[PDB]
């Protein structure tokens, strides 16, 4: 390319190989369109990808930004999407979305995850989750397809795999309570208060319970004759 | 060769011998047909081996990456491999496959294995594997042919050659306890917590 008398060479550009693996962030730097007639006003990002070319140039309009790696959710993992864009075009801040199952996308302009690739929560017969419900009667969207309150909470158990819902948050995960003949443990229904002792075959704490302490007067070192006695057992 | 006026010579290209037991890893450094006219398109990574030439020349559209060795599984091997090329011809990013059974291949472009060639499991009736379904009610696909649910766990015994398939994972090898007359163990069955006391033969 010879430079004509009244233009000025600056210097070379370099396409960025677009791979399945890579995604290329841009930013407007004026009102234009791109290779392939797009329509790209000042201010705007957006991203490139190997669906549109193998190779798109950094153009005199076009800032690069970076490079966005494809977000691959394996096939028992999840991910929080912060500030997701929606339909429209533009990213729903103050909002999240829950996306899994195998996927694998690139991160939107203007957005991040909240962990960042979780491990799908999977849980069996004597493993639970004590959920809470943040925000509003979600009667559909969740295992169970019930209505829970707004700021109550519940118990999900079971051999299945549950994912924090986009209204709901994890609280602990019920486990560690096997008991056998002539064994149990104390439980307090908090709800109503109602201290009892449940005992025979293992039991796991019903959403409202939670493990009690007994005490016992100056009556331990006579039934316990090192380690201190489970005061909750 | 004598080089004309107009053109410059570089230096000499050498073709990499292609043999069963390794293939070439290319990469396109532009839009482009090699020797035998095929689409490749800048960034798209393929592979080369015997079938299609005895040795294939680093050409100049083309970048070399390395050679890959012919992925060799043995009669009682076998390996997890991530990212699996799907047959659209893209990496399966985020999953896995699982191969056995004498079986030879080179790995395609974008991939690995988990462990890389393990030993397929093989017990006898006195050896067991105690496994867990990470995912999805598979009543296929498993030498029971039964559903198993997601999260719960099961054992596997009897004189068998087991392979980890592409939906659980072994937790422990269940062994270790034979009994005679007059001598047992102390079991207590997790589901129910119901302690008991086995004696006699072995279990």
């Amino acid at each position: 390319y010879l430079p004509a008398v009244f233009e000025e060479v600056l210097d070379l550009v370099d396409a960025v190989i677009l791979t399945e693996k890579t995604a290329l962030h841009l930013r407007a730097l004026q009102n234009f369109r791109d290779l392939r007639g797009v329509l790209h006003r000042t201010g705007e990002e957006w991203l490139v990808t190997v669906q549109d070319t193998e190779a798109h140039v950094p153009d005199v309009y076009e800032e690069v930004l970076g490079v966005v790696p494809i977000t691959t959710l394996g096939p028992r993992h999840y991910c929080v999407i912060l500030d997701p864009m929606g339909p429209d075009g533009k990213n729903q801040l103050g909002q999240k979305r829950v996306v899994k199952g195998e996927k694998s996308f690139f991160l939107q302009p203007g957005e991040r995850l909240e962990r960042g690739i979780q491990d799908v929560y999977v849980l069996s017969e004597q493993q639970g989750l004590l959920l809470k419900a943040l925000q509003p009667l979600e009667e559909g969207e969740s295992e169970e397809k019930v209505s829970h309150q707004a700021g109550d909470c519940w118990l999900i158990r079971g051999p299945l795999e549950y994912v924090p819902s986009a209204k709901v948050e994890v609280v602990e995960e019920r486990q560690a309570i096997p008991l056998d003949q002539n064994e149990g443990i104390y439980v307090q229904d908090v709800k109503t208060g109602k201290v009892r002792a449940v005992i025979g075959s293992t039991y796991m704490l019903t959403q409202d319970e939670v493990l009690w302490e007994k005490e016992l007067p100056s009556g331990v070192e006579e039934l316990l004759n090192s380690a201190p006695r489970n005061k909750t057992r």
